[PDB]
């Protein structure tokens, strides 16, 4: 499949550099942000299903699932929420600077906790705390499955997905972790972060653990 390439709005590039280069601790907050996002997407499909219950048939179980892939230095955060169409990915993940982008950068620079990023509506970008590359793989009931991809540089690509597992419906955040952030592949560390910062989640959070049979 041929990829389409898009330039990030300048303010989003600025934001990504600020997060990549300027913040030094409490990097674990990325997980609470991505779980909150996943929870929002699940709320949206649950709400939609109230008056359109057939919307659930593409994936009847509502869940958040976290999968460390230590060989690839990858952490995946999956939800069976509403998902995003190709146009939604292009419009919401880089071409248009959302309300809050500039406000957050100003707040961070004046000394706000990076943990406040979610209150500005740009917490997705907190993944660049631990990752230097990301794929967002998404399946809306209203479109085909698509892959958005960024390498923390100034452009991103969107490509029709003929390479990943079918998700019935929903989204996978595939984070390619930095070498100094591989603690986030460890079962105990993930459980710790979830229990400490994501205590009030309405959906089950599943952790996929790969272990050698002795
Ligand atoms: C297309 O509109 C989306 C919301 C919109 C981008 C505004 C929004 C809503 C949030 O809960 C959090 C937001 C931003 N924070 C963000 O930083 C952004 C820009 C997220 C992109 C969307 C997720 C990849 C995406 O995460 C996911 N797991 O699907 C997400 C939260 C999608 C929403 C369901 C969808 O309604």
């Amino acid at each position: 499949m041929a990829s389409e390439t898009f330039e990030f709005q300048a303010e989003i590039t600025q934001l990504m550099s600020l997060i990549i280069n300027t913040v030094y601790s409490n990097k674990e907050i990325f997980l609470r942000e991505l779980i909150s996002n996943a929870s929002d997407a699940l709320d949206k499909i649950r709400y939609k299903s109230l008056s359109d219950p057939k919307q659930l048939e593409t994936e009847p179980d509502l869940f958040i699932r976290i999968t460390p892939k230590p060989e690839q230095k990858v952490l995946e955060i999956r939800d069976s929420g509403i998902g995003m169409t190709k146009a939604e990915l292009i419009n919401n993940l880089g071409t248009i600077a959302k309300s809050g982008t500039k406000a957050f950068m100003e707040a961070l620079s004046a000394g706000a906790d990076v943990s406040m990023i979610g209150q500005f509506g740009v917490g997705f970008y907190s993944l660049f705390l631990v990752a230097d590359r990301v794929q967002v793989i998404s399946k809306s009931n209203d479109d085909e499955q698509y892959i958005w991809e960024s390498n923390a540089g100034g452009s991103f690509t969107v490509t029709l997905d003929e390479v990943n597992e079918r998700i019935g419906r929903g989204t996978i955040l595939r984070l390619f972790l930095k070498d100094d952030q591989l603690e986030y592949l460890e079962e105990k560390r993930i459980k710790e972060v979830i229990k400490r910062h994501s205590e009030f989640v309405a959906y089950p959070i599943q952790l996929v653990v790969t272990k050698e049979v002795e």
